[PDB]
DNA sequence: ATGATGACGCT
DNA sequence: AGCGTCAT
């Protein structure tokens, strides 16, 4: 019977990650209740990024900054840069960066997102657990890291105790007990973050465990600039009263389903199923995987990929802004078309590769999907006039307006991706 | 009128 | 290829 202890995971947040960038270049904001915006004009600018302190209050991600105010009415807001009528976000992506190359230097990530990676521990732990002499581990060295399930009146009273219950049972002996593993892990994911904080100030929160699904649990367990180690031997308890909904995949409409379909709320309540069952339910692939990962057993690896494999670009037109002219849908396109070019050519001379595929996107007026219809070409030129003008002819056949300089019906939505990468 | 992106599965 | 799901 395997267990799924082959494996050390790390899920590493940069807690609002974009709110810590204004703060750092803002000295002004730092450790005050503060938001980043996204275009000031529709009640004050939609926020994309929350610091703790305004949490406290109420303020939300995707709340409009009107409303902000009433619930915070101190909050202080930075704004994103806007180039081309857009939303630029180049800075924020220039410091993900930065955080990346110093996470290189300790593992193998994934970037997850701009402010999250994976990280793949058991190549650099076996290393480490070579060069600690079987000497113990000190609890100093685990200055931020909580053991969940642990203890069993200062909450800095708690995490140590906890800590000290379960470093005093670990089994130092022995090099391949998975316990022993999570903690080299834990010590290392320390290191890795006070690097990032030295050396650009930025904070972060983790969780250690096995594989993905319970790293990114266990990260959510303990912020702001925390970590939490998740063993194999806490998961019973922890799925226990775990709802359903909180586990990685399982937020949308499949998870919806399981919780209808058997009549559950929460994640250890799948273990009763056997996998048969589970993958008539919801197929071949859902069931195997349900049937592991309430177990706390899941094998989607780390991909070592720090460089997205699509590059896009996209603006949103609702309501009355929506495009219903000729005209005004090319100056966009063009408009989405030149910042492509930047970010292309930037991505051409720093990571040596040549997008070769361009997927025009588009939404219209009363769909309410993500996209309405996509539709691809070739990427030949590096050059937004000709990405425009052919992104334009692939989508014309859609207006079904019978005036020449008009468009119908309006579109909302205007997406260019470039794809399908190959080395230069 | 919760945006701008990104990964991936299915057919 | 083109659409759907899930996520930050
Ligand atoms: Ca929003
Ligand atoms: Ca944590
Ligand atoms: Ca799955």
């Amino acid at each position: 019977m395997a267990t799924g202890q082959d494996r050390v995971v790390a899920l590493v947040d940069m807690d609002c990650f974009f709110v810590q960038v204004e703060q750092r270049q803002n000295p002004h904001l730092r450790n005050k209740p503060c938001a980043v915006v996204q275009y000031k004009s529709w009640k004050g600018g939609g926020i994309i990024a929350v610091s703790y302190e305004a949490r406290a209050f109420g303020v939300t991600r995707s709340m409009w900054a009107d409303d902000a105010k009433k619930l915070c009415p101190d909050l202080l807001l930075a704004q994103v840069r806007e180039s081309r009528g857009k939303a630029n976000l180049t800075k924020y992506r220039e410091a993900s960066v930065e955080v990346m190359e110093i996470m290189s230097r300790f593992a193998v990530i994934e970037r997850a997102s701009i402010d999250e990676a994976y990280v793949d521990l058991t190549s650099a732990v076996q290393e480490r657990l070579q060069k600690l002499q079987g000497q113990p581990i000190s609890a100093d060295l685990l200055p931020s890291t909580y053991i969940e399930g642990l203890p069993q009146v200062q909450k800095e009273g708690m995490r140590k105790q906890g800590l000290f219950q379960w470093l005093d049972s670990l089994q130092i002996d022995n090099l391949t007990s998975p316990d022993l593993q999570l903690t080299v892990g834990a010590v290392i994911v320390e290191e890795m973050r006070a690097a990032i904080e030295r050396e650009t100030g930025f904070q972060c929160s983790a969780g250690i465990s096995h594989n993905k699904v319970l790293a990114k649990l266990a990260c959510g367990l303990n912020k702001p600039n925390r970590q939490t180690l998740v063993s194999h031997g806490s998961v019973p308890q922890l799925f226990s009263q775990m709802p359903i909904r909180k586990i990685r995949s399982l937020g949308g409409k499949l998870g919806a389903s399981v919780i209808e379909i058997l009549g559950i709320e929460y994640m250890g309540e799948l273990t009763q199923f056997t996998e048969s069952q589970l993958q008539s339910h919801f197929g071949e692939k859902n069931g195997s995987w349900l049937y592991a990962m309430c177990r706390g057993i899941e094998h989607d690896p780390v991909k070592p990929r720090q460089l997205p494999k699509t590059i896009g670009c996209s603006k949103n037109f609702p309501g009355k802004t929506a495009l219903a002219t000729r005209e005004q849908v090319q100056w966009w396109l063009l408009q989405l078309a030149q910042e492509l070019e930047e970010r292309l050519t930037k991505d051409r001379n720093d990571n040596d590769r040549v997008a070769t595929q361009l997927v025009v996107s588009i939404r219209v007026q009363g769909d309410k999907r993500l996209s309405s219809l996509r539709r691809c070409c070739a990427l030949t030129r590096y050059d937004a006039h000709k990405m425009s003008h052919d992104a334009f002819t692939v989508i014309k056949n859609c207006n079904t307006s019978g005036i020449q300089t008009e468009w119908s019906p309006p579109l909302t939505m205007l997406f260019l991706c470039a794809t399908k990468f190959s080395a230069s």
